[PDB]
């Protein structure tokens, strides 16, 4: 019997079976509902539309997110998403197969009981786990030493791991990632008269975020060189056929990343989170750590990420240290194959949570069994 | 049959076959323990590491040291690393060889006791020896007259030997050696700002010791040299890249052998200690003794360590003796060297305990053998 | 003429003139700046704040700390807070009255040597002395015997005193105080699902430390008993009107002063460091020393502390002694009270260091005279 992986992302749900090579299914992760709750009559009429289904009539939608941050805010629609995953996406009874889920580190402990109470009670599985999403992108690179800076949609963390043990003090969390370039995007393109305020143009927005932009080697430079010619430009076509042009805008909204104060935030960027991290391990665990920075998440999927993050390392650390930073081309589902690899070892088959054991101690196992 | 010699120092163990030249077995006598008792899925956990294992990954474990002073006092971990002398380091079997083991002199009875009996009923040995290490560095030596000098990581003592005999009442012990060399270090580098605190900066800090101090001839004038210049200032590199300098305290630290003070003990240095050992003997051995002055140890592997004790001694004697102070190279292996002499020898071959006494008599026959 | 008392702690400055029973002026060693530097027409722009000017307008300002672990580590922001001291709190002119200030022991060379050179050349003060914090906390309680275990916002340390005598090698420092809870109350408010992360919200979390927290006598049992009930629940009201909510945080926060394990560190709690300094004096001491340990500091101020030591103490000690801990309800200002004591005494006055030994030796003075 294999179990079941599922990755909970803020953004998007990867679920498949655990020992494939890839997940199989990928929705984003949203309920959309009617505006004007009627129909032409004859039609079936749906309360709400899940996935890529409510992502392909959002023009009648309102589109709302379960999670932000990594915490789930609205139970009922991130039940709906779950039971959309289980019966229409993989097509599986949950009840005959163990599940395998991930969350963020330092979430709230609320999270986490929830999670393990609906998954026993409403979908009746036969066992669980509850696992931190960087551990599972260091067990899909195939090594045992590296610090892991995931970036996806919610939150970005770093946590570092030396000859496969955890060291829990030095777990940093920075809540900055796609949802608020998305949003300063959606800002800055008010510059040049372009005007996006729906839940749709919000999408029409990070579709043109993830097909347009780039991380600059040098910003200062980069913006002087905007500022002088017009080759930056490129054009974007809406659904309608409407054309808009970006400028320095493409570079301008990832730079967020590595300078917070562009979104009033009081927080240091990915590279001073990294170094920090870092710093705050023993003086023996720090070379490794520097030779072995691993890229994992859709945020890290900008172009020039890995020269800028290096550039930046370069400058903090030591001149005799040797900073190497890891960018694998299927690093946007790192999470899920680690996963997958961790459900699939047999000194894994202890760790389950089982029903007997929720049943004997209540939601409140899974803090004495996932850590 | 060639039996097995093992020096149990404070420090490090030296171990290897009676006949052959230098020791095959040197590891730091430590033993570590996981601060966060955890290892990813698959991955073999170990409670404890031995050696130069623990050495290795030393920036996630807790060192301890299972001697202080020359006396055991954590005798599991001291099994332990017996077990890993034998087993992993010589790879031999300890019951089909008889085992020589060295101790400091005025120890207490039941260290001695202790050894015995875990020697006999743990690792099933056929016979076994205990040596005070002092005499074996004199055979170390090709010598029958002389006074040793023996400073490594727990005690420093000094034993002498007329023509063969012993002068138990000249015995002399100091309870300051190298371990206490590496404490004053570590205060002493708070002054420039470096804070070595945990047991791998423990470790660094006694690297740093070992690979730039030494002994100055004078030294208040060295210190007033070391305040109007700054040739005496060295570079370190740590593990992580980052660069220490140090001035005088290169030759403050060692000078602490010389002036106990420096520590706040209420005690003579090693000069005025082998000085009184001299003193309580006999008027016609002294000449002898000033004239054969033996160093033994690490501790005394310092630079100009030899002009420094012959200039005390000097000032020390009457001004007709000649002092002599010998210093052999190899005088860091120099009890490991007499040990397997002694223990070659064919007039040797009655002076083993064997089992048979050793069942008849209790662990206490030890007393009665070994002295 | 009488002198000024400064003491500079790594959280708060009290500061006054010596002769007087309580400090003038305390406020917090803050200096802040403004995110957005752009004020409306009309008004007075500044840019710096320093204190509680600083700390009432933290919501549009960064704020930072000159000293960290009682070490000074921007010496501009340093100088504006000294010169904000003189002329906006005392409002006195340093060129007539000497100045006592006040450092932790084991503490760089430099920042002493820099503190008498700012002092003399920027103040243009006519004498200066530099004492020992826990020396004064002695001087305070009117006795010669005890030992000191003082814990402000920087660093823990612990300094035995014999008949007036002080024992050097027996002072311990331990990197844990105030500063390291605030923290660890931060990291684990997150568990509730209450996040702070800016500088405000770091003073908001160390409001609530100060009024919730206490230290529980014996913690396996509170912790049990806190699992079992929720009458140890209280609320605190945020600035904005808000309401959170701490269980068993309130005991567990300062509990990291006796398990600093739980902040990551390999290092003993405060009553194993008092402990080891006792240990390190002569057998003739300890009983005095047992029967006269004092609290200092800010961090010394929660409730049942005296209890907790007192039981520990008890549990290490021999059963004969009598371990008395002296906790003075005032014990957040001895520092300054036994500075002001130092510097209204007859004998001291030829101890100060004036301006022609300055003017005729530079800093390196200050080594010779204060010690
Ligand atoms: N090629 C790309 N370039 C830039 N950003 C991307 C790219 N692909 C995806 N993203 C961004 O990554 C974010 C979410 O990715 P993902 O790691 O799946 O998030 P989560 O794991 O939280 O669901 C989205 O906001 C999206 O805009
Ligand atoms: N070249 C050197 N210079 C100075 N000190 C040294 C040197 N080599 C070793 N030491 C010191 O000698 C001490 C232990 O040496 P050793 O004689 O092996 O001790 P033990 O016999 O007690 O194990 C260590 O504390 C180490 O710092
Ligand atoms: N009543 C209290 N209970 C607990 N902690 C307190 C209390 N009062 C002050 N503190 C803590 O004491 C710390 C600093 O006190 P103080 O001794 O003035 O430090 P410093 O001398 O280093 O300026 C602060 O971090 C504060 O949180
Ligand atoms: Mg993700
Ligand atoms: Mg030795
Ligand atoms: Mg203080």
């Amino acid at each position: 019997v294999q179990a079941l992986v599922v990755d909970n992302g803020s953004g998007n749900v990867k679920a498949g079976v655990a020992g494939d090579d890839a997940p199989r299914a990928v929705f984003p992760s949203i309920v959309g509902k009617p505006k004007n709750p009627g129909i032409m009559v004859g039609m079936e009429e749906k309360d709400c539309y899940v996935g890529d289904e409510a992502q392909s009539k959002r023009g009648i939608l309102t589109l709302k997110y379960p999670i932000e941050h990594g915490i789930v805010t609205n139970w009922d629609d991130m039940e709906k998403i779950w039971h959309h995953t289980f019966y229409n996406e993989l097509r599986v009874a949950p009840e005959e197969h163990p599940v395998l889920l991930t969350e963020a580190p330092l979430n709230p402990k609320a999270n986490r009981e929830r999670m393990t109470q609906i998954m026993f009670e409403t979908f009746n599985v036969p066992a669980m786990y509850v696992a931190i999403q960087a551990v599972l992108s260091l067990y899909s690179s195939g090594r045992t030493t590296g610090i892991v800076l995931d970036s996806g949609d919610g939150v970005s963390h770093t946590v570092p791991i030396y000859e496969g043990y955890a060291l829990p003090h030095a777990i940093m969390r920075l809540d900055l990632a796609g949802r608020d370039l998305t949003e300063y995007m959606m800002k800055i393109l008010h510059e040049r008269g372009y005007g996006f305020t729906t839940s749709a143009e919000k999408e029409i927005v990070r579709d043109i975020k993830e097909k347009l932009c780039y991380i600059a080697l040098d910003f200062d430079e980069e913006m002087k060189a905007a500022e002088d010619s017009s080759d930056i430009e490129k054009s974007y076509e809406l659904p309608d056929g409407n054309i808009i042009t970006v400028g320095n805008e493409r570079f301008r909204c990832p730079e967020a990343l590595f300078q917070p104060s562009f979104l009033g935030k009081e927080a240091a960027g990915v590279h001073r989170t990294t170094f920090d991290s870092i710093m705050k391990c023993d003086v023996d665990i720090r070379k490794d750590l520097y030779g072995n920075v691993v890229l994992s998440g859709g945020t890290t999927m900008y172009e020039g990420i890995g020269e800028r993050l290096t550039k930046e390392l370069t400058s903090l650390a030591p001149s005799t240290m040797k900073i190497k930073v890891v960018a694998p081309p299927e690093r946007k589902y790192s999470v899920w194959i680690g996963g997958s690899i961790l459900s699939s070892l047999s000194t894994f088959q202890q760790m389950w949570i089982t029903k007997e054991e929720y049943d004997e101690s209540g939601p409140s196992i899974v803090h004495r069994k996932c850590f």
